[PDB]
């Protein structure tokens, strides 16, 4: 409440990847001990941490230790069963709570958060069998999506239906998990805002960030996003009603869709650091990590002003090579690598943030590397 | 001039102090591996090194060690040996060479390298007996400051001969070391800039800063400098001419005297990213510590703009008590703590930059929380 967890403690994270390795580089400027928890061994975080724990998500007993040897805990991995937040909440100290990731990790559940707090979504409906997603289908029309509600975006996640020849496709996930089937709106750009609030209520929000996916996954993020003042007052707005409403403690991402006609529509949030705001790393006061140390400390925030344009561009697996062999190409590129040993296709390597006056010249930059000829075409 | 250090190799780093622990940082969120050479366990950079070698700085058979699991070498710790230095220049990567250090271990080698270079400094003249000191005294009169050539660390070392009762107290300094006297500048600010050069010879140069110095230590860095357009064009052509000059490879930091005449005049010279730059972390658009990174590396080197005026603060042992009271007073303020353990009155524990729009409201922030009292007087 007005509990300070001060420099030179040991904040305590859930999950190695590279979301808890930066978050850990940024409490380490500030003088916090580190310690992680994650299933296998050397992980990016665990590279930076001080006590590394090697362990399963779902192990009691070592996120007991965790709990033990840490003045403050967090989580960086989103897949967390919330039982074990619910232990740490009342035996150590998790300001963030169990409530809002139990909220989050289903799309459902989300949804309804999303609509409590009286903002716009897309219309939707539960999909628990073929029955319920024909009545969907029918009720909703096309173009629809139909989305797995929790994590397991690996090899399927969703099914757009453009017309009745997406059907069999949608039938085959409506087995496979639990689903939702949301109307397709239209829209012109998908955008986010990263807010943070701390214990102590206060609160930031970053700047508004056009983001552009390829294969459903994050290809660039461009800052400030190519929109009107009027949009991004709105997208600013939305996210301090979210934070407010869904009492957040911590960081809180918030992806949007930005239409023609001046409208923003909640698509999904995640109660963490986000890809989208990695960004923040090079072209704001503090970064998403820093900001999130801070909340969850109940330090002051820092400032959240954008101090340069950027293009952040994510390197996958199938990029790293490419990456390495034109390193000295990179003038007014900042390389983030994260430290995984092993490379696949679509795995998240690394980001490059791209700054330049001109936001135009940063996103030429990253065509002319010829780097990401894949997600270009 | 072509070999490149790419990320996921290992740096290795002679020296384990917070400059190592800022490298090392630096060098992790790029995919650099970090090893470690330091007299004590446990040392600011061994908490975020790989691995840690601890021994002695003139142990030859640790300095070794350490090479040979190094990619390239640099080092925090000035004072290697010949031997050491040797050894490592030909049998590992050292890219940054002993020629420049060797010639700032020396004030008045390195005085001499400064106007062989074309570049002006004080009046001064080699002490190194009685009689001439003597000499010296009666060349460049009153006032003057005897200083010894060599031994940067603390107990003073240095005299300042105001008058003929000074002249004493000089004569048993000169007695204890070989000196140096220099004719005393009337100086309106003391400066300093930050220049890089990478192995490849592209340069880069930060902008000058304004230094405060509080018994010998450093207090305050001021970026912008308050001074002219002119004279800070000077003092960066100068630091300039002297990176060529002197060959440099990595870091360089050139401090100066400036009067309010517009002349400079090099002060003292540090091959390694130094306190004055530290305001670079926050304010800059690539710190000093990620351009040490990829000078040695041979990446292309980051941009220098200042993106935020800073005033950079130390916080000494004899503070470290009030910045942990005074936290949640510390909005717009960015906290940087090395993780010492032991807090002795005048070790660097860590340093706070304080950024804002206007220079002078950054400075009465700093007063305005009563944990320097004591510099401000
Ligand atoms: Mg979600
Ligand atoms: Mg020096």
């Amino acid at each position: 409440m007005t509990r300070i967890i001060l420099p030179g403690k040991t904040i305590g994270i859930i999950g190695g990847g590279q979301l808890g390795r930066m978050m850990a580089l940024a409490a380490k400027e500030m003088g916090y001990k580190i310690a992680v928890l994650d299933p296998t061994k050397n992980s990016p975080c665990a590279q930076v941490a001080d006590i590394e724990i090697v362990a399963s998500y779902d192990d009691l007993k070592a996120i007991q230790h965790l709990a033990e040897i840490s003045d403050v805990v967090t989580y960086e991995f989103e897949n967390i069963d919330y039982r074990c937040l619910q232990w740490l909440e009342k035996h150590a100290y998790l300001p963030q709570g169990s409530q809002l990731l139990s909220k989050t990790q289903n799309r459902f559940t989300e949804k309804n958060a999303i609509e409590k707090a009286g903002l716009p979504v897309a219309t939707y409906r539960l999909v628990q069998n073929q029955e319920q997603l024909t009545e969907a289908i029918a009720e909703l029309s096309y173009p629809s999506v139909l989305k797995t509600t929790t994590g397991g975006y690996d090899g399927k996640g969703q099914v757009v239906l453009r017309s009745e020849a997406d059907v069999d496709e949608a039938r085959k996930l409506a087995n496979a998990a639990e689903c939702i089937l949301e109307k397709w709106v239209p829209f012109e750009k998908e955008v986010s805002v990263i807010v943070i609030r701390s214990v102590s209520g206060e609160t930031k929000v970053f700047p508004v960030a056009e983001n552009i996916h390829v294969n459903n996954i994050l290809h660039e993020s461009i800052v400030p996003a190519r929109i009107t003042e009027e949009l991004s007052q709105k997208a600013i707005a939305y996210a301090k009603v979210l934070a407010d409403e869904l009492e957040l403690v911590g960081t809180l991402a918030v992806e949007m869709f930005a239409t023609a006609d001046g409208e923003i529509y909640i698509n999904e949030l995640a109660p963490r650091p986000h890809n989208s705001g990695h960004y923040t790393q090079d072209a704001c006061e503090t970064s998403q990590f820093g900001q999130h140390i801070r909340a969850i400390c109940n330090l002051p925030l820092g400032e959240t002003n954008l101090l340069k344009p950027v293009v952040m561009v994510n390197i996958l697996g199938e990029h790293i090579e490419g990456v390495l062999r034109q390193v000295n190409r990179l003038t007014g590129c900042y390389l983030h690598l994260y430290g995984k040993e092993e490379a696949k296709a679509q795995r998240k390597m690394g980001h490059v943030n791209i700054l330049n006056d001109n936001i135009e010249v940063a996103l030429e930059k990253a065509k002319s590397l010829h780097i990401w000829d894949h997600q270009e075409q």
